[PDB]
C-alpha cells in the first residue's frame, strides 16, 4: 500500500538535497543511437566529471519515507549522486543482502511506486544482482528511475503484438534473437487492475529459471528491469566490458541506456554503435533464441 501523492514527496524532497548539498547532480549530455546491424535503440549518457552501510541511517534530507507500504519493510531514499534527477532507493528497513533474490512482496511494491508516478513520463525499475551485475551496495535496495521521454527500448517493440502470458509448452519467455546478448521479458498486463503479487512472482521465477542456468552446467549475477509494460532478467557474467569500451554496465544497458565518463569513448559508439551490442555480449552471455 503506497503512500499518497508519493510523486510529490519525492519532488518536494529532491528539490531541497540539491539546493542544501544533501545530494549532487552531475552534469550530463545524452543522446540516441541506433543499431545498424541490429535496430536497437541506445541511449547514450555523457558524463566526464565522474571520469573525476550508507543506507543504514542515511541523511534523513534523503529519506522521502520510512515505511513506503504499510509494512515496515522498506524505506524511499534520493541518491545522493544523481544523473537523472529524482533517481530513488527503495531501501529495506531492516538490512538484508542484494544477493538475495527478491519476493513477492519487493516486485509488488516497486510495481505500485511504477503507478504512483504513472498516475510521456515514463518509469524503470532495476535491481542489480551479485558480484558482477553492476552492484556497488550491499544493502538491498531497488533502483527507480526515469527512463528518457522520448526512446524506445528493444522490449518494447518484442514485447508489442503480444499479450501477457506465463511461458507454456509451445512458449518460452520473450527473447529478441537480433541481439547478442541472453536475457528475459514477459508482458504485462495494461492495466494495473490485472497485476498483482501471485502474477509477477510467477513472471520473477520463471524468468528467474531459464536465468539461473547460466551457472549450472561464478556466483550468480544478475539484472532485473521492470516497467509497467514488461519485466526482463538479465544473467551476468561481467560488470565492465571488453576491451575496446571497457564499459562499466548495470540494469539500464540492457535496455540500451548507457552511461560513459570520457569522450573518445562516447565519439567510438557514435562512430560504431554496434559496439555497445558487443559490449553487452562481453557483460552477457551469448543469445539464444529463435529455438525452444
Ligand atoms: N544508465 C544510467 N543512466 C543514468 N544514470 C545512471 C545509469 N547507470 C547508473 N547511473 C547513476 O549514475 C551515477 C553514477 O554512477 P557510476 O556511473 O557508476 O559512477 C549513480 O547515481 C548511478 O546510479
Ligand atoms: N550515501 C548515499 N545515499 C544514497 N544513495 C547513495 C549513497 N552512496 C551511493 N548511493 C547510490 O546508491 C546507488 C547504488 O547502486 P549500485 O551501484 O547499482 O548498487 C547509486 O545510485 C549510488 O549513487
Amino acid at each position: 500500500m503506497i503512500e499518497e501523492n508519493l510523486k510529490q514527496k519525492i519532488h518536494d524532497k529532491f528539490v531541497a538535497a540539491k539546493k542544501n548539498g544533501h545530494l549532487k547532480v552531475t552534469h550530463a549530455e545524452s543522446k540516441k543511437l541506433k543499431d545498424p546491424q541490429t535496430t536497437t535503440q541506445y541511449w547514450v549518457t555523457f558524463a566526464p566529471s565522474l571520469a573525476l552501510d550508507p543506507f543504514a541511517n542515511p541523511d534523513e534530507e534523503l529519506v522521502v519515507t520510512e515505511d513506503l507500504n504499510g509494512d515496515g519493510e522498506y524505506k524511499l531514499l534520493l541518491n545522493k549522486f544523481p544523473v537523472v534527477p529524482e533517481h530513488s532507493l527503495l531501501v529495506t528497513s531492516e538490512f538484508k543482502d542484494q544477493r538475495s533474490a527478491l519476493t513477492p512482496s519487493d516486485l509488488m511494491t516497486a510495481y505500485n511506486v511504477l503507478c504512483s508516478l504513472q498516475g510521456c513520463e515514463r518509469y524503470l525499475v532495476f535491481y542489480n544482482c551479485g558480484p558482477h551485475s553492476g552492484s556497488s551496495q550491499d544493502h538491498k535496495h531497488l533502483q527507480i528511475m526515469q527512463m528518457p521521454e522520448k526512446f524506445i527500448p528493444f522490449q518494447d517493440v518484442l514485447c508489442n503484438g503480444k499479450d501477457h502470458f506465463l511461458p507454456t509448452f509451445n512458449a518460452e519467455p520473450l527473447q529478441d534473437d537480433k541481439v547478442s546478448f541472453a536475457h528475459f521479458v514477459l508482458p504485462l498486463p495494461e492495466s494495473s487492475d490485472q497485476v498483482d503479487e501471485d502474477l509477477l512472482a510467477m513472471c520473477y521465477v520463471s524468468l528467474m529459471q531459464r536465468a539461473l542456468t547460466f551457472f549450472q552446467d561464478l556466483t550468480k549475477s544478475y539484472n532485473v528491469l521492470l516497467t509497467k509494460k514488461w519485466i526482463c532478467v538479465v544473467p551476468r557474467s561481467h560488470a565492465k566490458s571488453g576491451p575496446p569500451l571497457m564499459l562499466n554496465i548495470n540494469s539500464t544497458g540492457y535496455c540500451g541506456m548507457i552511461l560513459v565518463k570520457d569522450r573518445e569513448k562516447l565519439e567510438n559508439l557514435t562512430e560504431d554503435p554496434h559496439l555497445v551490442d558487443k559490449s553487452l555480449l562481453q557483460c552477457g552471455f551469448p543469445n539464444t533464441a529463435g529455438q525452444k
